[PDB]
């Protein structure tokens, strides 16, 4: 279910952001996982421009860093 | 890095899950990680068609069940 949060064409990174974390504290993702996830179906999922930017980021980005980024 | 694990356009299922598992456990993923990355990542990098195979068969699907569907 997580697999279905995906940025939306037009959606601001912050508002996927708020959907994505929401999703993962729904289903009781522990902060070990929160950090995975952050690293790889944040980006995976994110939108194509977005996506494109944070690839560039690369990995380790923190998710300030990749709000910035995709703003 | 997990993040460029993606199956190839010819690649059989099963070597690409040698190859995902492979890079998880160089960089040391807990139990717990390993199975959320199975239901997640593992999916979402598979390519086309299995991709398309895994999401029909939906969350919860086993990696036993993933890769009888991915055959």
């Amino acid at each position: 279910s997580i697999l279905d949060i995906r940025q939306g064409p037009k959606e601001p990174f912050r508002d996927y952001v708020d959907r994505f974390y929401k999703t993962l504290r729904a289903e009781q993702a522990s902060q070990e996982v929160k950090n995975w996830m952050t690293e790889t179906l944040l980006v995976q999922n994110a939108n194509p421009d977005c996506k494109t930017i944070l690839k560039a980021l690369g990995p380790g980005a923190t998710l300030e860093e990749m709000m910035t980024a995709c703003q």
